[PDB]
């Protein structure tokens, strides 16, 4: 059967794989950008490659073993670093100067984990039907007996760095059932490992695109004509007998079945029209889970003014405005000569932020550097990089995220085909939903229901 | 029989009224502070006094009678004045100077007003058990058909005054099907009156109280002994036999029955020790409703410098930062020529601006004022009123919102008594949680539940 794939990030690529080993060759995947790869993507900033989307492979050392590890560390042998934040406590900054007293933050920080370890167990007692789900937020007044969570400068601060910093959305907004504990950390390790490699993350997708697609033996470079980019799909018609996919640039394609792997939040957008529309039971459950955003802002300096050495990786700073600059990484390991900062923000901040210009961002983060760094003088940044995924028509947003009010029944929904149109993506992985891996897996499970159906006729 | 009960706020009151008419007269009211009222209360400023929490009799005029409405606009003559907000797309400012385009503005509100009633038909079909609901935000994304609700300035602002000003949390965190469309407003009508008498709202409260507790001839005071003010509640005791209720000044009382009227944020914080402890599934079902936090940040200034007039009433300052000053209210007719401003947050900014002096936040809302209106000289407040409810021990927060998460038999929990305590007060209203008239029927409700249990031994909840 011909099969059209949509998009050529992780789980397109890996789903054309599956298929491709099923026999099923006569594929044709369309990428809307001049590139593969999608949210695993790199870009020069000051002179190095930095990742723009994906950075870490999460959830490693542990009982199982995650499938993208032994492509990283083994098969490509990606230049990578194992993070460690056991000294935050002692990087913490106040919101007017300097760290507050190491002792006293990491009190505060045991307690957060001890009750988000409350919550693990309270979550393995939930009902499947998710019935009882609630916020994490709730989750946590509960064990505190507070009105309210996390709400001093630096509660809050640790509470973004446990929660936001992972989820890209407060505690308030997520599915306690169906993020405390995390699978990835549960069956895959604890570690995370972040990847510095100037081939870039994304060569993971090429090295999987090239087991099946053709590539120049001079180049490397994938010239099979089943690939093909700058193809933007508009519209997806679709009946009991076909399909028929219509690009941006006017072409048009006619398929036994297509293989959606656009983000959620491209769903959730009006870029592609299905006709017939979808279902009320699809379009619902695609408008009920949630499309993060997160937001990896790069900085250059003329010259270090930050503290380096052991546990100085990692450091947060305390604004009374909840998440606003908060998590910060130098990267002495990383791109040991550089002078590069990175401050990560998510959500509303995102939002906000992606719709000012740099030079406005740049702005604000001056202000708080020399807040943070009263004793230093510190110079301006000289470049600054703010990736824009919400903005972007093809991506609107970073990876998708489970709010409470959502089962696994609508979950599931997500995953459903409709008729002859099947989906795919990390908002589809059962259970690793926001990572690599999930975009991996994802790709592998939605091909083979498609391949059961078309195949065996066992839909 | 002898019933204690905790708490001299709209709902106490209010059930110590209903059992006195059942002729259930042995009571004992018990107040932590030394007044009654509760969340109906107001304050000096600046010379006036303003109310620092309840302000409005919201949903008259409509096809019932909001039982508040005829105590406040007939028996007691309360002065009062209905809130027009049909030109508020004239009075919506730029974060960095005056006011947007008032069609542009229009078209926003028109679109959010739609979206909003797609919301309410597909509210009406949801589940009944609530197991089906989604936050708003949700509805909001469906019927744009995009990854975020408001997001620009302009959207955001209105966003913010159509729920967040009414609601105190936002749409993301709030149950769909639980407040839109809300009762208050199906049932009693869409007008909401504006209470700014001297005697203040809580002057209801003083009303009913005095239907039915002894009061002096010129006091006109209460001086019924069955109302003990200053008398902080701190445990209480219960068994199939009866109930024992300690004060923090150590005082002791005993009653067939307790009816407990203090806050969800109260319950939530753990101000009252019971004995024995509550049963889980009651614990949980306090911890899963939110207590939000609504903040009446009033302002003096020593001379005008906003506009006054027709649709001038209530404005908008959309800064790109949600919620962050944003809606104001001007007292033109309430305190002719008294310069004061009002400004309302919530949430967030309620918790962070409680926690910091008042002069800071007179700074941060001055540099709003002067990029609102960069043509006048803006004079700095002279004075500022921040109420800090959410500090307050007795109150916790302002009032209950209904979160998405919970449903309605976990909603129920919440409202059941154990054993011979009963619970009371605006988060019981089924369909008026948060309002002083939701607070007024809890009373009236729980009681009756009490003297069904009593008079007629009926005493099986749900
Ligand atoms: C900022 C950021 C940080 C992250 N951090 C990490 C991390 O450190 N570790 C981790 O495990 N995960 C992380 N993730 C998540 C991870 O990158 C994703 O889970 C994964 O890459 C998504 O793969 P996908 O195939 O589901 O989606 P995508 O990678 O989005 O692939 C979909 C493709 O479809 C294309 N497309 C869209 N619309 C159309 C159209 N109309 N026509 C044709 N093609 C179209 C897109 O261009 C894209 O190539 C991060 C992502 C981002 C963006
Ligand atoms: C800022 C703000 C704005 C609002 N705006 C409006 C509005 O405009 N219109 C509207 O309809 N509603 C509004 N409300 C909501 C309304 O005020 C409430 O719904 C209602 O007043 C609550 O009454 P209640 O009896 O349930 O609780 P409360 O008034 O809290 O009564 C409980 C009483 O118990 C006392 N108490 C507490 N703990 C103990 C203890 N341990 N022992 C003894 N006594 C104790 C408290 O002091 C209080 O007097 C607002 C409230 C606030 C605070
Ligand atoms: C990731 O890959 C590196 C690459 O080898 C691993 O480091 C080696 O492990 C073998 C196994 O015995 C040793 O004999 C080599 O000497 C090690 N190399 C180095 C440079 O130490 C590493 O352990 C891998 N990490 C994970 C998490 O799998
Ligand atoms: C609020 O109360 C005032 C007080 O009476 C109402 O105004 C009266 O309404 C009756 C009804 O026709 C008239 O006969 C009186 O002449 C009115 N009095 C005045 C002073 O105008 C008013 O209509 C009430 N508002 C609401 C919403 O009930
Ligand atoms: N929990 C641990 N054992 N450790 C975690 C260590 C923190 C790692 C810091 C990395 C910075 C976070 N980058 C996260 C991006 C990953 C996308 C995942 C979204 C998953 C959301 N999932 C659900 N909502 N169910
Ligand atoms: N919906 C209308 N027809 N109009 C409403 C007009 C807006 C009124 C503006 C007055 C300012 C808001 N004061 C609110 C305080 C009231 C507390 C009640 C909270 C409601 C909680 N309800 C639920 N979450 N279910």
């Amino acid at each position: 059967p011909r099969v059209i794939v949509v998009g050529a990030g992780m789980s397109g690529i890996s789903a054309a794989k599956r298929l491709s080993e099923a026999g099923i060759t006569d594929l044709l995947i369309l990428e809307a950008t001049d590139h593969i790869g999608g949210r695993m993507h790199k870009t020069n900033f000051a002179g190095i490659n930095v990742e723009l989307g994906a950075n870490w492979v999460e959830g490693v050392n542990g009982g199982k073993m995650n499938p993208i590890w032994p492509i990283v560390n083994s098969t490509l042998k990606l230049r990578n670093f194992r993070s460690d934040f056991d000294y935050l406590a002692q990087n913490v900054y106040k919101e007017d100067g300097g760290v507050y007293d190491e002792d006293y933050v990491q009190k505060r920080i045991e307690l957060a984990d001890s009750v988000e370890e409350m919550g693990e167990k309270l979550s393995a007692t939930l009902h499947a039907s998710g019935r009882d789900d609630m916020s994490i937020l709730a989750m946590q007044r509960l064990n505190e007996h507070q009105p309210n969570g996390p709400a001093t400068p630096v509660d809050m601060v640790v509470d973004y760095y446990k929660f936001d910093y992972e989820f890209a959305e407060p505690p308030r907004v997520t599915s306690l059932q169906n993020t405390v504990p995390l699978a990835t950390f549960s069956d895959f390790g604890d570690d995370v490992y972040f990847v510095a490699d100037q081939r870039g993350y994304e060569a993971v997708v090429y090295y999987l695109a090239g087991q099946y697609l053709k590539t120049d033996d001079k180049s490397g470079k994938i010239v099979d004509p089943r690939l093909q980019l700058n193809k933007v799909v508009r519209e997806i018609k679709y009946s009991p007998g076909g399909v028929t996919v219509k690009t941006e640039d006017n072409s048009v394609y006619s398929a036994d079945y297509v293989m959606v792997s656009a983000s959620l939040g491209v769903l959730q957008s009006d870029l592609i029209q299905f006709k017939p529309k979808l279902p009320t039971w699809k379009v619902r459950a695609i408008y009920q889970f949630d499309m993060a955003v997160y937001t990896k802002i790069f900085l250059k300096f003329p010259r270090k003014f930050w503290p380096e050495g052991k546990g100085r990786e990692f450091f947060l700073y305390a604004s009374s405005r909840r998440g606003y600059y908060g998590v910060w990484q130098e990267f002495e390991k990383q791109y040991p000569d550089a002078n590069v900062l990175l401050v990560t923000v998510t959500d509303e901040e995102s939002r906000r932020i992606e719709q000012q210009s740099d030079e406005q961002t740049k702005a604000e983060i001056m202000q708080v550097l020399r807040k943070m760094f009263p004793g230093k003088d510190v110079p301006d940044a000289t470049d600054i990089l703010v990736p824009r995924w919400w903005s972007d028509r093809f991506y609107k947003g970073t990876f998708s995220n489970w709010p409470v009010g959502v089962n696994r029944y609508e979950y599931d929904q997500l995953r459903a085909p409709v008729g002859r149109v099947y989906f795919t993506g990390e908002h589809t992985s059962e259970h690793y939903n926001g990572y690599v891996h999930g975009a991996y897996l994802s790709g592998i499970d939605s091909a083979e229901i498609l391949i059961n159906c078309a195949q065996k006729k066992m839909c």
